[PDB]
């Protein structure tokens, strides 16, 4: 429903000029995302904003996020939507604001992601694209380092599912193809570098991906023996042997960081300090 705007339980009656504008956010890789602030309150969010003007691809994109992310009220891997606001030139969709991507800790790292934190977050990575083929039967079809966001608080969610219905697997070009690109994104943040780096061009990434073997850790960076063992699962070229979700949620490593706390909320806050 538009006109209301609800963070945390509290619903507020509201419109467009009740926000601040504080500056853009990165690309419109799906929308012109703004960081907001909600005068009454002093609460900042994040707010896609669509012109009806606008490209009609990018628009038909954006619309069928929020379709996913409405439905995805109840998945806490899923970033939720406060509301949406329909005027006669735009809609203006709000969401909880993360902090960033994990393209762009990678960035500010300028090295490998601890396993720790690629723990925490394949625990809710997994689930996500679990919750999303289950209880609606979407795929996501897009799972890449620019699509998981964190906060300062330790969150981590799913964020971009504007061509997601019902980094590519070996199966997509040539017939749970998500679980390949989710394995591909943790070889990257894992090492700090991406497995086909030296391609100067996309055909060049898909002949390397069905004629080589599958990216690896690497076993001199101290990393635990199920990292290692969830990574070569999902980055198994033959899609008929490759897992689905309800086999992945018992693996040993994801069940290992269900349990166990990882701080990631101070981890990040130390990242995001380093300039
Ligand atoms: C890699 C992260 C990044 O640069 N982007 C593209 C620009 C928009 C940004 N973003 N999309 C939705 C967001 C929410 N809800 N919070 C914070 N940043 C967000 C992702």
């Amino acid at each position: 429903q538009t006109g209301y705007l609800t963070i945390g339980g509290q619903r507020y009656q509201a419109e467009i000029n009740d926000l601040e504008n504080l500056g853009e956010m990165g690309s419109g890789t799906c929308g012109q995302v703004w960081k907001m602030r909600f005068r009454k309150t002093g609460h900042v969010i994040a707010v896609k904003q669509m012109r009806r003007s606008g490209n009609k691809e990018e628009n038909k994109r954006i619309l069928m996020d929020l379709d996913v992310v409405l439905k995805s009220h109840d998945c806490p891997y899923i970033v939720q939507c406060f509301g949406t606001f329909i005027t006669n030139t735009d809609v203006f969709i709000a969401m909880e604001l993360m902090g960033t991507c994990a393209e762009k800790l990678k960035k500010r790292m300028q090295g490998p992601i601890p396993e720790r934190i690629l723990g925490k977050m394949t625990v809710a990575i997994v689930k996500a694209l679990y919750y999303l083929k289950e209880k609606h039967g979407v795929i996501h079809r897009d799972v890449k380092p620019s699509n998981i966001l964190l906060d300062e608080r330790g969150q981590i969610k799913l964020c971009d599912f504007g061509i997601s219905g019902r980094y590519m697997a070996p199966e997509r070009i040539d017939p749970r193809a998500d679980v390949w690109s989710l394995g591909i994104s943790l070889v990257e943040l894992a090492t700090g570098q991406f497995p086909y780096k030296n391609c100067k061009t996309d055909f060049e990434v898909l002949t390397k991906v069905l004629q080589e073997e599958p990216p690896l850790l690497p076993g001199h960076m101290g990393f635990s023996g199920d990292f290692q063992s969830f990574v070569k699962d999902c980055l198994t070229k033959d899609h008929r042997k490759r897992p689905k979700y309800n086999k992945l949620l018992e693996h040993s490593f994801i069940k290992r960081y269900e349990t166990l706390e990882v701080d990631v909320a101070s981890w990040f806050k130390d990242v995001m300090a380093k300039t």
